[PDB]
């Protein structure tokens, strides 16, 4: 998904 939610990827 993003940077900051359950599914989210490495930032």
């Amino acid at each position: 998904v993003c940077c900051g939610y359950p599914l989210c990827h490495p930032c």
